[PDB]
């Protein structure tokens, strides 16, 4: 559980996010697949990392990087009473796209890590903290019904 003033520091700095979805996901996704080029392999080869700059020009990559933000910003507006938003998410990553928590933990640390890239005053230790809260909370949670549909990864 996060306290009310740990959810608002996370929703502070998503506001920022909410200023450029796209290009918060463009920075987020480009830091996943430089530093775990593995998780490319969820998606079409081109398996092989491409250049920085053919991932900003990327058509594919910026809907993509949306797509993400727009559900994760809807979950963490729940302030953890997102048990609806995550049934729909678990039910495609589990079953037919195949996420391993692993590399959730690894898209996890590329949205800190652009966060306190672009917004370090809103994203000191505490905030930090709280944000690494509400993501660890999403992980435990999609993990319990990864496994209620059978999935172990
Ligand atoms: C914060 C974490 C994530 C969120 C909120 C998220 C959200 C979404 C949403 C909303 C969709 C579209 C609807 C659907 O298929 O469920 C989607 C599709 C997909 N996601 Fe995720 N995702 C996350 C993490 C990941 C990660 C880490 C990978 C791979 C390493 C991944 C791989 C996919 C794939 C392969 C698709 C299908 C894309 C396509 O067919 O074009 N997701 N995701
Ligand atoms: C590969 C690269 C190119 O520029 O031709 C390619 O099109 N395959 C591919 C890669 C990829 C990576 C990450 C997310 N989504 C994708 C793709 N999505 C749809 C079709 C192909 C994709
Ligand atoms: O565009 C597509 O049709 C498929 C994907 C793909 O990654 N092609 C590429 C394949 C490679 C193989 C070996 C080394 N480098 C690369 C490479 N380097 C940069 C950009 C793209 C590629």
């Amino acid at each position: 559980v996060l306290s009310e003033g740990e959810w608002q520091l996370v929703l502070h700095v998503w506001a920022k996010v909410e200023a450029d979805v796209a290009g918060h996901g463009q920075d987020i996704l480009i830091r996943l697949f430089k530093s775990h080029p593995e998780t490319l392999e969820k998606f079409d080869r081109c398996k092989h990392l491409k250049t920085e700059a053919e991932m900003k020009a990327s058509e594919d990559l910026k809907k993509h990087g949306v797509t993400v933000l727009t559900a994760l910003g809807a979950i963490l507006k729940k302030k953890g009473h997102h048990e609806a938003e995550l049934k729909p998410l678990a039910q495609s990553h589990a079953t037919k796209h195949k996420i391993p928590i692993k590399y959730l933990e690894f898209i996890s640390e590329a949205i800190i890590h652009v966060l306190h890239s672009r917004h370090p005053g809103d994203f000191g230790a505490d905030a930090q903290g709280a944000m690494n809260k509400a993501l660890e909370l999403f992980r435990k949670d999609i993990a319990a019904k990864y496994k209620e549909l059978g999935y172990q990864g």
